[PDB]
């Protein structure tokens, strides 16, 4: 298998005021986004050793006991709130990884989308702080680190498609994002059951199926365990992993507000019998945010697609996605 091209980015400029330097950056991440669609973002900030220590420390004290208590709907048929945040269990023999998924901290009871009891916004559960110290304020902490690096990030991606700067960004709010953080842990088991491995239609073994991601952006930390791979025109390439950045690619709404230009990379998931993580920030924007779709390869800019809201794109983006790969 070939390995895939993924540049690696030197983001510091669009956190900074120097615009020509912004405009260089900007023109990597067009040539990433024309290509096989993913870059690694680098020297972007973020203490990624520290984010996967607290991580470990996380998932490896969590007891059974406490998933139940924290459990999505899918799992827990009396927590009927809990569609998106929460814990998504293993099933030893079938399933091998299990996750835990926040969504923005300022989805507080007294939230008026909370109110309103708007499809897609939670008010985020939490296990016993005295059972993993520190574990939600450094959760929420790093809600918001990620957010200040996909801040920029929206920068670079709107100055390449010929935008203003804040042209994605003037949508993503700390009061109103649908981001989320998944925490997600992929197991070493031995035996590895054969029920949690999937075979693709080339005979690759697989722990994740083939999708396009539903988000704008997603801005992912991983583990030093290679196991994405990407389509292409010459096929299924693999991704090499990089612990020491993050690897970002466009989702569908990209793909939809850009008619294609920068499409969204479908990708998939080897399995691996290997303890990794698999940390992603979904890059959302608001609800009720609606971005008119456009065509940078059209002397007019003109596109044949509709507008879409980013509320109504992400609920059913997100039921398609277990009806197709199944409930993770
Ligand atoms: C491919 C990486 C990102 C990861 O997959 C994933 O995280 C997969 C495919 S992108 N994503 C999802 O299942 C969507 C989780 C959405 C989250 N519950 C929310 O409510 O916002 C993996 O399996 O390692
Ligand atoms: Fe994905």
């Amino acid at each position: 298998v070939s390995k895939a091209n993924v540049p690696k980015i030197d983001v510091s400029p669009l956190f900074g005021d120097d615009q020509a330097a912004k405009m260089r950056v900007a023109q990597q991440i067009d040539a990433a986004s024309r290509d096989t669609g993913f870059f690694y973002a680098v020297n972007h900030g973020i203490n990624v050793q520290r984010l996967s220590q607290k991580t470990k420390e996380f998932h490896m004290s969590i007891t059974p006991e406490e998933k139940w208590d924290l459990a999505i709907r899918a799992y827990n048929k009396e927590h009927q709130d809990q569609v998106r945040a929460g814990y998504y269990l293993s099933i030893p023999g079938k399933k091998a990884v299990e996750s835990f998924c926040y969504l923005n901290p300022n989805f507080t009871p007294d939230h008026p989308r909370i109110q309103a009891k708007t499809p897609t916004h939670e008010v985020n559960v939490w296990p016993d702080e005295t059972k993993h110290p520190g574990f939600q304020d450094f959760a929420e902490q790093y809600y918001w680190d990620v957010f200040g690096l996909s801040s920029a990030l929206l920068k670079g991606y709107a100055l390449a498609l010929g935008k203003e700067e804040n042209f994605f960004a003037r949508h993503f709010k700390p009061d109103d994002t649908l981001a989320s953080v998944v925490l997600i842990r992929y197991p070493y088991l031995d035996p590895y059951p054969e029920a949690a491995i999937k075979t693709a239609a080339d005979g690759t073994k697989l722990s994740f199926e083939w999708h396009e991601d539903v988000s704008l952006i997603t801005v992912l930390y991983q583990s030093n365990v290679q196991n994405l791979q990407v389509e292409t025109a010459a096929g299924y390439q693999d991704i090499e992993a990089d612990d020491t950045g993050y690897l970002i690619n466009c989702g569908s709404y990209m793909a939809h507000l850009t008619n294609n230009y920068y499409k969204a990379p479908i990708h998939r998931v080897k399995w691996v019998n290997a303890e990794r993580q698999s940390l992603p920030f979904f890059v959302n924007l608001g609800y009720d945010s609606v971005i008119d779709p456009f065509d940078p390869r059209e002397p007019n800019g003109k596109s044949d697609r509709e507008p879409l809201s980013y509320g109504d794109y992400l609920q059913n983006g997100l039921v398609s996605l277990i009806n197709k790969n199944g409930q993770t």
